[PDB]
């Protein structure tokens, strides 16, 4: 009986649920796992709920990963939700921005004239205790630090965008055996709440190629928080400028670590694919 | 604007289109590829059209694989189509069987009282010219014959159920590196029209475990024609009885090589997942 709309942001695909009638998500994590199953269900990297605003926000977003876990933010999902909300509001919409409550804090997507969505993703979180990771002391940053994974030592940088990211810079990202090594990063003991893992090939100081093994979703075609975190990591390690294209398997995102306010801005598309109803 | 219903037969999942208004399929193979894309489209192993009957048949089935190619039959798809047709006919349905025209010939699914669908899949085709394959002369069978794949020689048996199958018996089907070796069977030069490839572990004379690399669809969770062909191969090679369970990753099928009429009967489920409309 559940009605939904399928979206994707650069092939990071989501089931969107109009949940404006209640602050309680209309499906359980267990049901979301069934729904995200690509053969037996709808198939998605996650379920995103459009929920009532909290205080001084227009709406709230909660997201369940395809493994049923609930992360604190999702950049591609915020873009999809912004597009969904605009569709729900129709001609009642009277602004080009939404203030969206998330577990990580208030996130503000802006619908731009060319059809993209530009998102104020907030300040990046750089201390180990904020990731969280045990690679360093809680009040220390985590920049080009060692992480032993299956007996090979990787150089990693950790950044949180509300959710954890572990970024490593590589010479040939297409050559990374992502299916094998991804889960070994995700579940590494150094990450108490698991991590997302980004492998980054620096093409130039304004162009990064990224592949990701996501916490709770595995190999995805794109990750907005991960692209943000990777850009931050590239700046922290002196490898890139603060404005860059991040090329993902599904396409490009434009990432800016603003010098005006030190917040991360992420611009990309959001596509409506189909509307549906569960049997 | 295209309306569809998502089904799966043991996790071999399909987009079903009500195409009764015209003998022309509502979409092109190119569009089918886009619709079957799991991240950018609906996601499926294929698109199945419920088409008008052809002289002495109730309906016609055409199927596009997720790579856009058009195979001659599909067992999981026929079961899904029979369920779909029963729903479309509703209370106007006046029988428990449909005669369905396919490229392979007339196929007759039967709606059984317990909710399963039992299909008359026709006579198996055993000659090399009928597969087609060049492993043997056109008028010879292909039973426990050699096939070199990447310098390793495999023992194979070929059977056609209207579409080509290449079956090899293994000790541990779970250990087969299917992502790697599957495509090398599929596109082997011995198979002018490519082939479906089944790896079979015989548990007992009435119980086969199957994994499949499908022509035009890759790793799937189930394949009805493939299970049929594998049972035939197991009988031809003396490894199984003519009545067996074939356990697929998505669940079991009951296969019978009837001694009454020498036709193959396949019984299994069909599940309606959701209805949808493209944006
Ligand atoms: C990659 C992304 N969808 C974030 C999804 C949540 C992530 N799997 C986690 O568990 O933290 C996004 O930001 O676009
Ligand atoms: C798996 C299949 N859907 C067959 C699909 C067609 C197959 N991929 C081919 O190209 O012959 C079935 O019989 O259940």
């Amino acid at each position: 009986a559940i009605e939904f709309t399928k979206y994707h942001g650069l092939g990071n695909d989501f089931i969107l649920i109009d949940n404006r009638a209640s602050k309680t998500p209309a499906i359980t994590p267990e049901k979301a796992v069934e729904m995200c199953d690509r053969h037996f269900g709808i198939g998605a990297d996650g379920v995103i709920f459009a929920l009532p605003g909290e205080n001084g926000t227009d709406y709230t977003m909660r997201i369940f990963n395809s493994d049923g876990s609930e992360p604190e933010m999702c950049g591609n999902g915020i873009r999809c939700l912004a597009a969904f909300l605009a569709d729900l509001e129709g001609l009642s919409r009277n602004k080009d921005t939404y203030r969206i409550h998330t577990l990580a804090g208030v996130i503000t997507p802006q619908l731009t004239p060319d059809g993209q969505i530009k998102v104020d993703m907030g300040l990046p979180r750089l201390l180990a205790g904020e990731i969280p990771t045990n690679i360093a002391a809680a009040d220390q940053k985590v920049i080009n630090q060692p992480l032993e994974v299956e007996g090979k030592t990787w150089e990693v940088t950790c950044v949180s965008m509300g959710n954890p990211h572990c970024i490593t810079f590589v010479e040939d990202v297409a050559a990374i055996p992502l299916e094998t090594i991804g889960p070994k990063f995700e579940h590494h003991p150094a990450f108490p709440q698991r991590t997302n893992t980004e492998f980054i090939q620096v093409v130039s100081r304004d162009y990064l190629k990224m592949r990701v093994w996501e916490r709770g979703a595995g190999i995805t075609l794109a990750c907005g928080t991960g692209a943000c975190a990777s850009l931050v990591a590239a700046v922290l390690t002196g490898r890139s400028d603060r404005l860059a294209t991040v090329e993902l398997p599904g396409g490009p995102l434009e990432i800016e670590w603003s010098e005006v306010d030190q917040r991360i801005y992420m611009t990309g598309p959001a596509d409506r694919v189909f509307t549906g109803k569960l049997h």
